[PDB]
């Protein structure tokens, strides 16, 4: 499944598949943009079946109902969530466009790469864990971007050996996702992605 939506500020792209032979999806994602700001997530839920889609939909949900919160609140929230479920690795991205400022906050294993014209690019490491419903210590980033920049989000089932050369290289979200494709055919895992490009 392929989505894509524009406006004057980005334009996105979000990818996903599940597993060769796996019903239900354990990956979710939340994307929605208007004139001002972006909001998205994804989040790949623990466990299995029914009950790694509880905990990636419960995150889904939460981030559509508090998207005007900041992204620790919002996290937090998913976090609290997470009691009595499976849990989920998880990353939460915030955009403000007359800024061009940007706010992440994430835990676990699922990468945000963002890349700059000017060659620089903000590539957190995973941060260890989940979220499970225990107490956290989140680390929230605030930057500027400049027009130009390209990112990606992604869960484990996306396995590239040099993502920030798809970004530079791509002119467009669609030639990005396209660029991607040679990592998308095994479908060893469920893959969800979400790409981007900021005027
Ligand atoms: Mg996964």
């Amino acid at each position: 499944m392929i989505q894509v939506e524009e406006n004057e500020h980005i334009q996105t792209l979000v990818y996903q598949l599940n597993k060769e032979g796996k019903s239900i999806c354990g990956d979710s994602f939340f994307m929605k943009a208007d004139d001002k700001e972006l909001i998205c997530a994804v989040a790949d839920g623990l466990g299995s079946g029914s009950l790694a889609n509880e905990s990636s939909a419960a995150i889904k949900d939460l981030v559509e109902n508090y998207a005007s919160e900041d992204v620790e609140s919002i996290i937090e929230r998913c976090n609290q969530a997470m009691k009595n479920k499976r849990g989920a690795t998880a990353s939460i991205l915030k955009i403000n466009f007359e800024q061009r400022q940007f706010t992440y906050c994430s835990v676990g294993n699922v990468r945000f790469i963002l890349h700059s014209p000017s060659g620089e690019s903000f590539y957190p490491l995973p941060i260890s864990g989940y979220l499970s419903g225990k107490p956290q210590k989140y680390k929230t980033h605030t930057a500027t971007y400049e027009k130009g920049s390209k990112f990606i989000i992604h869960t484990d089932g996306l396995n590239v050996p040099d993502i920030r050369s798809h970004l530079k290289k791509g002119q467009s979200v669609e030639e990005i996702s396209n660029s991607l494709k040679m990592y998308t055919t095994s479908r060893k895992d469920d893959l969800t992605y979400i790409l981007g490009q900021l005027s």
